[PDB]
């Protein structure tokens, strides 16, 4: 029970930082060192390469931001190569899945057991060891892998073969995009006819306009003190990222000629958002696409 | 506590029924003999007409389908200058907005205390005695008519002042055909992508892409045995319905000046649908722009 | 050949201009002193009132903002009660098609010959006697209106029988919405790969994906120095008119059951622009949703 | 002038035979016999080989379907490796901006000229040796190919360095496909309110909302008797094409971070079509969304 960490990002540092207090020892990576620094204090070991972590580990966990990064350094003199024998590779990085199937191929191509596990959840539930792991891969690595996942999290959905991780992380996200849109555009159109917010939201939510962002995730200021918008979207699920997440659901979607008119709409309206400066701010933010007087 | 109760039909027929099992005396009217019968054998006389029906009420309560034939029936000759002294008008039909403010201030223009008391549910419920009520006007009125409310139904929200009741109604169901859409088409690209309807239903709903539709309405066949999707998409709140609906939503931002990119969407898409001979069908049928082998 | 001119506004002044200077006698009336003397200083009569400008008339013109409006003036007491006996009436407003042979109708209720003859073209086109009207009506009629229409504009077309003149327009000018953002979202993308906006332009123009913006009314700045977007969007045709002609192709759609998913999102996107500000510029203005540096 | 010409579909045969219409010796290659033998009768010899053609050429010119096939072929043991010394290559295939700035590049490092020129028109335009060709690269070379580029086109635009040729392409097709969409909505609009098809589409021609489909590609059968609408449409620019380019252009916004809401909306209609089985019918057929009675 020998953990080599790479990427201690937002996501990183929490869920590397929850596996240390579960009692795992970790090797930790990360191109920047305040941030191996941090998981350093809390007692790991740092290492002075993502190859370095990974020889002498039983686990590689990565949790990095794009496609790119994560085929950059699995993918060759990539470090895929110089990896491991019976070693679990956990890759909870979200990334289409096109690029997660070609990456578990080559972990195939090695014996290698690997799963992709992408996270829904946020910085705030990485650190309460809350999150929701989205699986692809066998049921045989998935069983070996689940006392890691429930130190990092709670929810384990085993979501099918090599890439059904990302699919459904894909698909939820898109969803959840449309959700929030629908939820601040049908906000602004009760205000504007008079509605009180609170009123409107609390109405929606028990309704059948019922859904998550109504739930917990208001993106009408004041509704919800706890929430992004009643803090001027600061924290949270930037925008940027939530852009992301929508160009990975187009990219499913040209693979299987899907048709996602909500979806792809969403995406060209948060597109809007990163041009008015937002990208930084929570993905609720797009609330102020819907209302001037913020 | 003696009622008229005009418009007996999908939803008129069993809110006047649920009324008659609690212990009220109805007059009713419709323009369809088969539907008055139905009444009359559960124990309710018939009333030559909605004038005749009304003359003798405590309160009158209306389930008409639109606003062309509820302004009608009330607006000058028009039944409404026939009507009462200090009777309670219910009028729990789903009109435009404006449609209702103009009615109200008819009601004020007589003294007759009236409210807007939009319903959702759908047949099952109207059935059941398990509706919602969305509801515009003096908490005066409401109070006297919230016995009524709880006879043939269960959540009474108080939404505002006159026309607060069809506002958060429009709301609510341009929402909902938003978060419907939109798990249709996220249904129908894991599918696509490998990922077994089930099991991907499963995840969104405990996940953040959770809404009303996967809860209880999934629109994917198979999904849910006992949803209209899982027989062919018959019964249930018709296509042609919601698009109704999706149409008083673009009216009310229209006076508002207020966006509805996914709400327009929507709409656009279930006009589609109705061009394909949808209009009776359940509107989960939407699931059929993603699913051609249907 | 004495007119009646009811509206001296943006359009209605300069066609009452031309009317004179093509040798009628006009009496005109508009709300706004200052536009009645700009009409009087070009030699015609101010008239007390619409009614006793339409007194003495052998046609009846009127240019107003809408439906309201136009409706009002003609709809009991309304002036169309006091108007004339074998008089010409011209109905130029851009107004709703249901509206529309609403009054037609009653025109004919009162044996006289009414067409709607809705404008497309500019300020600039309304005072360089260029414009171009549709006319729904009667050839009758219209043969009748040609001398006027011909004094005031170019291009007529008889576009059918009573309201089709609205409709070709609504039709006309909401493809015209779509063409223009289709051409500000191309150009931005194109730009945002590396191309200069010049050369871009010229491609598209000469191409298949050429259309009256790009041939006369390009949205991006420095590309035509003659347009609006070379002057920041002054002047023109304003983003909030355009709002209303979208806002009344919805409501063609409606009655015919229409599918208008691009008309729709058009509308949707207009909306924005107005909460940011932009109701008063020229509808090309629409660039700046998708350039930043502007 | 010996050319090694590979490629011979519905673009690349005619394209090809205009070469040799012109005087130019061809060395053929296609990975379908009957399309070399096409090309053989006109006068070319077949070349055993992509790699055959290519040695001994001046110039290579590929006309292939897609970005896969294209950087297959070029990006090593890929052909590109096997070619040539100071030869011309000229790449007319409509691929991703970014896949052809991969190509140019490999070109540069290994001095061979190379030219990204996508073409418009279609397979009538390549039979009549008329089509456009839009050019990233650089003017050094494109003044050595443009004798070539006469002989099978007209219209030649220099769109800027490598790969503006297919920025040029992208955005062009993309706008295409928004006005043709609009141009389809709007004349079931107008048709459903009354208006005769060929008058509403002259009307809109001649006026702001004109467009090239309304020049020459009327969507709306019976209005051009010549357009693939009028003959059920066979044959044209297949909708699986435009769908793909399409999503070329989601590719370019997204590295740009681009808002394309048009653009995006317009594919995911496209693929609703290719779910209706539609991918071999002309562009146009979208048509068939906005009216059942065809
Ligand atoms: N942040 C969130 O709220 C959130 C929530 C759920 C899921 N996700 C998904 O999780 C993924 C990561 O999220 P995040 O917010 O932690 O990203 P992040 O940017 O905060 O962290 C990524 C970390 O990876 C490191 N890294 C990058 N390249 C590396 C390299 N090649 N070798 C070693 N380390 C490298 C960086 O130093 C950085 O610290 C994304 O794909 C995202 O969509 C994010
Ligand atoms: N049906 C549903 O699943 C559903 C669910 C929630 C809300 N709603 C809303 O409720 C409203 C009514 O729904 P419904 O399904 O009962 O409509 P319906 O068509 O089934 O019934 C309307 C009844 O009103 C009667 N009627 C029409 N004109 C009349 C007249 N002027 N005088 C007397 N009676 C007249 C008709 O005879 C008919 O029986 C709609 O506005 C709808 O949007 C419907
Ligand atoms: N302005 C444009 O660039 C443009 C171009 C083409 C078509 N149109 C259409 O033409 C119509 C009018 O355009 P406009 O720009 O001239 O509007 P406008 O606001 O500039 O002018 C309207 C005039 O009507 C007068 N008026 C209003 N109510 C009146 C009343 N009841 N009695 C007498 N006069 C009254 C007002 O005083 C005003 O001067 C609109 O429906 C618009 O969509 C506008
Ligand atoms: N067809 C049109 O109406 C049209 C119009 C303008 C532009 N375009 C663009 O032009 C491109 C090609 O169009 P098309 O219709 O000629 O495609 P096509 O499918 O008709 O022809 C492609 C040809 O390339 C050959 N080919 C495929 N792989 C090969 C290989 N590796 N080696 C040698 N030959 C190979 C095939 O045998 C085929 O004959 C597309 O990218 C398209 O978007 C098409």
């Amino acid at each position: 029970k020998q953990i080599a960490f790479i990427g201690l990002g937002h996501m990183g540092a929490p869920m590397a930082t929850n596996l240390l207090k579960a009692g795992y020892l970790l090797n930790v990576f990360d191109l920047v060192q305040s941030a191996v620094d941090g998981l350093v204090a809390a007692g790991a070991s740092a290492a002075r390469s993502a190859r370095d972590a990974v020889q002498g580990a039983d686990v590689v966990i990565s949790m990095l931001p794009a496609s790119q990064h994560v085929e950059g350094l699995y993918l060759d003199d990539g470090l895929l190569a110089h990896i491991a024998p019976g070693t679990l590779v956990l890759e909870c990085s979200t990334i289409a899945p096109t690029s997660a199937r070609k990456i578990h191929a080559a972990a195939r191509e090695r014996g290698l057991a690997m799963l992709d596990a992408p996270v829904s959840g946020g910085t705030a539930g990485a650190a309460a060891g809350t999150l929701t792991f989205m699986v692809g891969g066998d049921a045989e690595a998935l069983e070996k892998a689940r006392p890691l996942f429930e130190a990092m999290g709670r929810n384990i959905f085993h979501a099918g073969p090599d890439g059904a991780g990302q699919v459904a992380k894909v698909c939820n996200n898109q969803l959840l995009a449309v959700l929030m849109i629908g939820t601040a555009e049908a906000m602004a159109l009760g205000v504007a006819n008079g509605l009180e917010a609170k009123v409107l939201a609390e109405i929606m939510r028990r309704s059948s306009g019922g859904n998550w962002a109504l739930e917990v995730y208001n993106p009408w200021p004041g509704v919800m003190e706890n929430a992004p918008a009643s803090r001027d979207y600061s924290g949270g699920f930037m925008a940027q990222l939530m852009a992301k997440d929508l160009g990975l659901a187009q990219e499913a979607a040209q693979a299987s000629a899907s048709s996602t008119p909500m979806g792809s709409l969403a995406l060209s309206l948060y597109r809007l958002l990163l041009k008015q400066g937002y990208a930084e701010r929570d993905f609720s933010v797009v609330q102020k696409l819907f209302d001037p007087t913020q």
